[PDB]
């Protein structure tokens, strides 16, 4: 079902071109073996020749003339041969590679189209459940696996089966021992791969629950970082964060040395297989004659066939996550379960003037086990009229409006527009003939002419303008801008509220319903333009048979019928007059209310100075780069011995140099191989290990010792600085291991390769490093052509998938449901691009990969011709042959190792420039000196003169403008703005989170700018709006030291003593070792208040600061804290800037500051006798 035959479903015409490049992949895949048969045939021929220059030499001028014809003969075969194989793979490699586009994209197109209609027409149950709205998007990142399982990954597939196969079947052919031999020796391969599963894969899970610790305190810290920096706890958390990095770094070097370790038994066994194919290899010819040494290689190229199972696991894993990703939500993702909405067909009724009808209806919402919301109803209201509803328990209002547009078919019981039932008719139809005027308006972004015109698409500019002119939308419209052509500017957050629900009355007003209902559409809203919106409702009534719920009951009052609930059944029912005479619900309720990152520095070189600083020396490290850096060349040059001797050399011995070269190759590569990747383990894994701590250190703590809109006014967040924290250093541990990846090919490849290459017959070496660079930049240029197209189509559907998001996120979409098809036909549009766009980078994915196959045969191509023949008859032996396998080796060696280990530098580097950039810092205000701390500075007089500040952002019409203020000590400075900021910001400036533009502030009348940084800060009573603690004992909590202050059991007691939270300390188990329960679930904001309280009293500050302390809170519990502060102040000064001035009437100065100007000031009685701002505010305050 679902797993393999669904997956690849349709494509009539695109099946048979996927048989077809699978085919072609077969055919590539059989071609690289084919090319190594070529290898041992092109051996023998080569091999004889030598025989006869080192041994007879009997007759001399018949062998120029006949062993050259012969190799002149060698030279057609190797000419039709390689070519023959090279176009091959040429057209082949084209073929595979148009295979995942040319299936892939129509397959995947068809998907997505498939999808984004499955998701409109799910409904309802897409708001209810799954992940309420983020789920999609995620979901077309799955059908972008897909389109990751279905292309040229399979091609990939077939292509490495085709290698392996083939590569057995030849080597199984011209002889059977070796494979066999080899085949033996394979399991212990997979043996090897074992230690990976164990220890690796498990080691990277078991550092992460450690730094998950560290994780967790930074998490807190640089959430909680204002209140910390109030309080200078800084160098705690240091201590916390580093204990935590402490054990994540112990887990860190156990995986990067048993990592090394497990890829050096790799190469154990590797070197040692390879060995031991020779030493059965060379059995067969000396005392045996089987082999000529032709076949030796090829059964080698029988490798390259158990190479092809490795390069198959990849492809198969990328098409079953991209399957299983796919499948087991493709019942979900695609058809239509649907069927209590759908889209199509049903009833149409044209009467359409009619009465609503509930009758007996039980109700639940789909979270099932909720008790019946709605249980039972009977509600009938006439044509022509509005009722009302009213209620008290909850929901169940919301309901029945929910229910009269179908949005949910009740359990029992039926809904009945006119005479028929709602089920009858069509849905689309019943939408259409139902307006609704939500509580929450929506416009999306586009013209308000659009924004109308979702109403109705088919309208024109008359009845656009008669709509907002009925909806008196018409005012504002015409003074903004661009008239109806006018934006909804960022987004369609942009305007008035009321103006947005005005304009979604128009967009209903265009529906021209006959039934109109409105939830709520004048709550939270300004109480004029409410009675403006309110306007516009009343003209849209009358005309329409309508349904109205709002909590404010003048609008309820002119209703012709009010309906009661209290627990979903109709109770009370009638006139407004009847309500009220029942002494009801109604008239009880009544009477009751009377990431985006990387900015362009790059390190250059600087990565290793902080390397060497925290990696104190190593020279073990690029030693044993060296010698792995030689290890691999003394393989090219044994192997090339191996057949060397075979080639020229003389009858004895010959087996004892097999041996001898068996045993050399065995134990000099791979024992040293165990030894060196052992011992880089050792050095570079507690190098980078050590890294990584010192770095999230210094990172962590210079984040902490520096604020000012790093924390205050970010761009950043949170979770980016941890983020930052985790894997930046993971990134700078890669940089530290790229540079002795570095020496060690400098020296493998380039000094080795070309000290080997003096011993040439010269004229080799220039003809192949013509080719490996060359292939190498060919290799280079194909990752970059494949990130400009990953690019380019994550552009487009970029464009494509906002406005599909758009569609998706905004459920409201279904009220008019007029945009249900019209949103995916635009979204159709949208896709449209890339799909054409998609066989012109078929073309592209597809020759690129071709080209790079065809360098293929040309390295092979300009090797042996050139190689053989030409260069040989002069100064050419058994090596300089089978060292054109070395220097070429040597190329492909370092792609190896470009191509593998510690990431392609790149991001690391990057990574390694924000790491540096942060622990560089900017320490501004951070703690050293500044002052000396005056003994007789206990007074306390605030003091502010002629002081501009602006938050950083400069246009901002800053809140504060020539503001001065005084306040005596032991007395409470009272304040009062009209909201929000400017109020705090004064109480900001005093903490020093930063200091003004200009103008000064004074403490004891030395300016703040020359007061110490710390013990400005040391004594501040400062309390926010929202208290957060550290997560610790409340106890703890309550007395933070300062820098030696000691946590005091007796001072504590005091300090709740003083906040009155000494309540919870005495009951409770552990009293006042009770932990706050994970950021303090388990406490209400009186308590919380209570222990911030205690906490700034315990400081024991000349100077207690309240930013709108009680101003979120309730009832009692302001008073109980309120009486706590009052008890802590008025001992010492105070700022009160809270909003509530029913107890700002005691106070010494009152200022009230309008425009970063204080206006008034004096005290309450002062003020209130005097008339202007002040006794507006009282006045309207009541
Ligand atoms: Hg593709
Ligand atoms: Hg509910
Ligand atoms: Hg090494
Ligand atoms: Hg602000
Ligand atoms: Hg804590
Ligand atoms: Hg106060």
């Amino acid at each position: 079902v679902s797993v393999l035959t669904m997956f690849r479903y349709a494509g009539w015409l695109d099946r048979l071109y996927m048989l077809v490049g699978t085919l072609a992949a077969i055919i590539h895949g059989v071609a690289l073996p084919l090319m190594m048969l070529i290898f041992g045939d092109m051996t023998d021929s080569f091999a004889s020749v030598g025989n006869v220059s080192k041994n007879s030499t009997n007759m001399s001028e018949a062998d120029k003339r006949a062993m050259f014809a012969k190799l002149e003969e060698e030279m057609t075969t190797y000419a039709y041969y390689y070519t023959g194989i090279g176009a091959g793979v040429l057209i082949v490699a084209y073929i595979q590679v148009s295979f995942w586009c040319l299936a892939a994209g129509r397959q995947i197109h068809k998907i997505r189209q498939k999808f984004f209609h499955a998701i409109m027409n799910q409904e309802i149950g897409w708001f209810d459940v799954h992940d309420v709205g983020e789920l999609n998007t995620r979901l077309t990142d799955d059908v972008s696996k897909i389109n990751e399982g279905i292309g040229d990954k399979i091609g990939m597939f077939f292509q490495a089966m085709a290698t392996f196969f083939g590569g057995f079947i030849i080597g199984f052919t011209r002889g059977w021992k070796l494979t066999l031999v080899i085949l033996a020796i394979s399991p212990v391969l997979g043996l090897s791969a074992g230690i990976w599963a164990k220890i690796l894969s498990s080691f990277t899970d078991k550092e992460l629950h450690a730094y998950a610790k560290a994780g967790a305190v930074a998490e807190e810290v640089l959430a909680a970082i204002r209140t910390v920096i109030a309080f200078g706890g800084q160098k705690k958390e240091l201590e916390r964060y580093n204990n935590n990095l402490e054990e994540a770094k112990r887990l860190g070097i156990k995986k990067a040395i048993t990592a090394n370790i497990s890829m050096g038994a790799a190469f154990l066994l590797i070197y040692a297989s390879y060995a031991l194919a020779f030493w059965y290899g060379t059995s067969l010819v000396i005392s045996k004659e089987y082999s000529i040494g032709q076949v030796l290689t090829v059964f080698f190229s029988v490798l390259i066939g158990a190479f092809s199972v490795g390069q198959a696991s990849p492809n198969i894993e990328a098409f079953a996550n991209a399957r299983g990703a796919a499948y087991e939500v493709f019942k979900i993702i695609d058809n239509k379960p649907s069927i209590d909405s759908f889209s199509k067909s049903g009833h149409k009724p044209d009467n359409i003037q009619g009465n609503l009808e509930f009758k007996n209806i039980h109700f639940s919402y789909p979270s099932r086990k909720e008790v019946q919301i709605l249980k039972g109803l009977n509600l009938k209201v006439k044509s022509g009229q509005t009722v009302a509803l009213v209620g008290n328990s909850g929901c169940g209002k919301s309901t029945t409006v929910q229910l009269m547009q179908r949005l949910y078919d009740p359990l029992d019981g039926m809904v009945s527009i006119d005479g028929q039932d709602i089920r009858t008719i069509n849905v689309r139809y019943l939408r259409e003939i139902i307006g609704v005027v939500s509580q929450e308006p929506v416009l999306f972004a586009t013209t308000i002419a659009e924004n109308i015109r979702y109403g109705r698409e088919d309208v024109t500019m008359d009845e656009i303008e008669k709509a907002v002119k009925e909806a008196n939308a018409y005012d504002f419209i015409m003074k903004l801008p661009h008239q109806f052509d006018t934006l909804v500017g960022e987004r369609g957050a942009q305007l008035s509220g009321g103006q947005k629900q005005r304009i979604a009355i128009a967009r209903a007003l265009v529906r021209n319903p006959k039934i109109l209902l409105l939830d709520e559409a004048t709550s939270a809203l300004d109480t004029e333009s409410e009675a403006v919106v309110q306007a516009a409702l009343d003209k849209a009534r009358e005309g329409r048979t309508t349904i109205v719920i709002a909590h404010r009951l003048s609008t309820v009052r002119n209703a012709d019928v009010i309906a009661g609930f209290d627990g979903g059944v109709i109770v009370e029912q009638g006139n407004h007059d009847e309500l009220m005479r029942e002494k009801g619900i109604y008239f009880k309720l009544v009477m009751t209310q009377t990431l985006d990152e990387d900015v362009p520095p790059a390190s250059f070189w600087r990565i290793l100075k902080l390397n060497s600083t925290e990696w104190p020396y190593f020279v073990v490290g690029i030693f044993c780069a060296i010698i792995n850096g030689g290890l691999q060349p003394a393989f090219s040059v044994i192997f090339s011995k191996v057949v060397g001797v075979f080639t020229n050399g003389g009858p004895p011995e010959t087996q004892r140099q097999n041996s001898n070269l068996f045993s050399l190759l065995f134990l000099i590569l791979g024992i040293i191989s165990f030894i060196t990747f052992f011992l880089q383990g050792f050095t570079f894994g507690k190098a980078g290990e050590i890294l990584t701590k010192r770095l999230r250190y210094m990172v962590f703590k210079s984040m902490l010792r520096q604020d000012v809109s790093w924390f205050d006014d970010p761009k950043n967040t949170t979770g980016a600085l941890t983020t930052r924290l985790a894997n930046d250093a993971a990134q700078v541990k890669g940089a530290t291991g790229s540079r002795l990846a570095v020496i060690f090919q400098n020296i493998a490849n380039l000094g080795t390769g070309i000290i080997i290459s003096l011993i040439y017959g010269w004229q080799l070496t220039l003809l192949l490093l013509a080719i490996v660079p060359i292939i190498a930049i060919a290799g280079v240029v194909e990752m970059k052509m494949l990130s400009g197209q990953a690019l380019k189509d994550k552009k487009e559907l970029e464009g494509s998938g906002k406005i599909a998001t758009e569609a998706i996120e905004n459920f409201r979409t279904v009220v008019s449901l007029t945009r249900e098809q019209k949103f995916e036909t635009m979204y159709a549009q949208s896709l449209q691009i890339p799909y054409r766009n998609a066989m012109k980078k078929a073309h592209v994915f597809g020759i690129t990969f071709s080209f790079t196959q065809a360098m293929m045969y040309f390295s092979y191509a300009a090797a042996f011709r050139f190689g053989a023949y030409l260069v040989t008859q002069q100064l050419m032996t058994f090596e300089n042959v089978l060292l054109v396998f070395s220097a070429i080796v040597f190329g492909a060696m370092a792609v190896g190792q470009v191509s593998s280990f510690a990431p392609d530098y790149a991001k690391a580097t990057v990574s390694a420039s924000h790491i540096i950039r942060i622990i560089e810092k900017t320490p501004e205000i951070d703690s050293y000196s500044t002052q000396g701390l005056k003994p007789n500075m206990l007074e306390g007089n605030v003091q502010f003169s002629g002081v501009v500040f602006n938050y950083p952002t400069r246009p901002s019409i800053p809140v504060l403008q020539g503001l001065s203020l005084e306040v005596k000590k032991g007395q409470t400075l009272a304040l009062v703005g009209s909201s929000g900021c400017g109020k705090s910001t004064v109480v900001q400036l005093l903490e020093r989170f930063y200091d003004p533009m200009a103008g000064s502030v004074f403490l004891d009348g030395k300016e703040i700018k020359q007061l110490n940084v710390q013990w400005l800060r040391a004594q501040l009573g400062i309390v926010s709006q929202e208290p957060i603690l550290f997560d610790c004992s409340i106890a703890e909590n309550i007395a933070y030291g300062d820098n030696s202050r000691v946590v005091s059991y007796e001072e504590i007691v005091r300090a709740a003593k003083e906040a009155n939270i000494h309540q919870f300390i005495d009951s409770l188990p552990d009293k006042y070792n009770t932990r706050v329960g994970d950021k303090g679930t388990q406490l209400s904001g009186g308590q919380k208040q209570r222990i911030a309280i205690a906490r700034a009293l315990v400081r024991q500050p000349h100077i207690l600061l309240l930013d709108e302390a009680t101003s979120a809170l309730d009832t009692e519990s302001e008073k109980v804290v309120q009486e706590a502060l009052d008890k802590a102040r008025e001992g010492r000064t105070c700022i009160v800037i809270a909003h509530r001035l029913s107890t700002i009437q005691n106070a010494d100065l009152i200022v009230v500051i309008q425009n970063g100007k204080v206006k008034e000031h004096g005290t309450h009685q002062q003020l209130l006798a005097q008339k202007g701002i002040y006794f507006s505010m009282v006045s309207v305050q009541a």
